[PDB]
RNA sequence: AGAAUUUGGACAAACUUGGUCAUUUAGAGGAACUAAAAGUCGUAACAAGGUUUCCGUAGGUGAACCUGCGGAA
């Protein structure tokens, strides 16, 4: 029994090179038989004689996603961590800079919804990319959905400061 | 044609006297009518929203990396 993870080919020079720390925890804490297949640009991981399959596919599928390596690993451990796909779909006006206001400046905004949500965003295109816990994803899905669909910046960021605050409170 | 000197010469700018004028007194009365300002400390208020990871190309190049431009997720 085994999978198959398509890397794309724009996440497969890092891949490579960042490799040899990503097969360890994959052949020796994960007991799993891993490939890459060079042919297909493919993951391919089987299991061996001697339910961790899909923990080290989701490994290998934070990575291709676009998760770096500590955020990978970050999601192999850590049983309590999501992490949701979405693309925008909600041009010049529209595309072409809901995801600018998604960024900001040097993408102080990705930033800032990052710290406050306790997630951690990758923002391709217009495929945003949220790992975090699930009402963590909740919030911080919540501010981007937001923020492309209209929102002050001063609502959004007062909500930011809320929401951090309410979600490291105890009670 | 045409110089002086000159027969008849009119026009005549500007200067002078004041105005028929407009304007200022030495400066001083009369004697109405209108106006008259007493309140620590108050800001930077003032404003937009292209990040990650590759790929090509041009330049700067230890051909690494950075920057600009063009694409991909």
């Amino acid at each position: 029994e085994s999978r198959k993870i398509m890397v794309p080919p724009h996440r497969m020079t890092p891949l490579r090179n960042s490799w040899t720390k990503i097969y360890p925890p994959l052949v020796e804490h994960l007991k799993l038989q891993v490939r890459m297949n060079l042919k297909t640009k493919s993951v391919e991981l089987r299991t061996n004689p001697k339910g961790a399959l899909q923990k080290g596919a989701d490994f290998i599928k934070a990575f291709t996603l676009g998760f770096d390596l500590d955020d990978s690993i970050a999601l192999l451990r850590l049983d309590d961590l999501y992490i949701e796909t979405f693309e925008v779909k909600d041009t010049g006006d529209h595309l072409s800079r809901a995801i600018g206001r998604i960024a900001g400046k040097d993408g102080k905004t990705k930033f800032a919804i990052e710290n406050a949500t306790r997630t951690r965003i990758v923002l391709a295109d217009s495929k945003i990319h949220i790992l975090g816990g699930f009402t963590h994803i909740r919030m911080a899905r919540e501010s981007v959905v937001s923020l492309i669909l209209g929102s002050p910046p001063g609502k959004v960021y007062g909500n930011l400061r809320t929401v951090a605050s309410r979600l490291k409170e105890r009670y």
